């Protein structure tokens, strides 16, 4: 109960996914009992990374990298069947629609899943579950600057994620 972890949403866009991972915990070290910050498949990577060179982690076990998400079949057969738009009787589009549905859906259990249990183990490992980088992976709220440029004379607005 001192630290849990979970991903109660994602969000798959053309070129990127993003994973929204949600921490409760009574380590007084956080700034808040309860957060939520937004986390590319990268951001995974650059945190089994660091573990891996941790010195003082040598000999210890520590969890696999997720795989790196992959919605090329989906979307593939996504582009394909609005081709056949024309092509087909008005139930065969729908029956259709809804498997390539499925198969996203699939996509999504499957990599949210592996994403998740990454952070998982590291929160029941006695000795990892105190790592610095782990810390900030999971509280750091600048991973997502954004800034919009906009002409009405230009005027540039920071957007501001966690």
């Amino acid at each position: 109960p001192s630290l849990q972890i979970d991903i109660p949403d994602a969000l798959s866009e053309r070129d990127k996914v993003k994973f929204t991972v949600h921490t409760k915990t009574t380590l007084p070290t956080f700034q808040s009992p309860e957060f939520s910050v937004t986390r590319q498949h990268e951001d995974f990577v650059w945190l089994h990374d660091t573990l891996i060179e941790t010195t003082d982690y040598a000999g210890l076990i520590i969890p696999p990298a997720p795989t790196k998400p992959d919605f090329d079949g989906p979307r593939e057969k996504m582009q394909k069947l609005g081709e056949g738009e024309g092509s087909m009787t008005k139930e065969e589009f729908a029956k259709m629609k809804q498997e390539l549905e499925a198969e996203y859906l699939a996509v999504f259990k499957k990599t949210v899943s592996s994403h998740e249990v990454f952070l998982q183990r590291l929160s029941s490992h006695p000795v990892l579950s105190k790592d610095r980088n782990f810390h900030v992976f999971l509280e750091y709220d600048q991973s997502n600057v954004s800034y919009k440029y906009s002409k009405v004379e230009w005027l540039m607005e920071e957007i501001q994620l966690p």
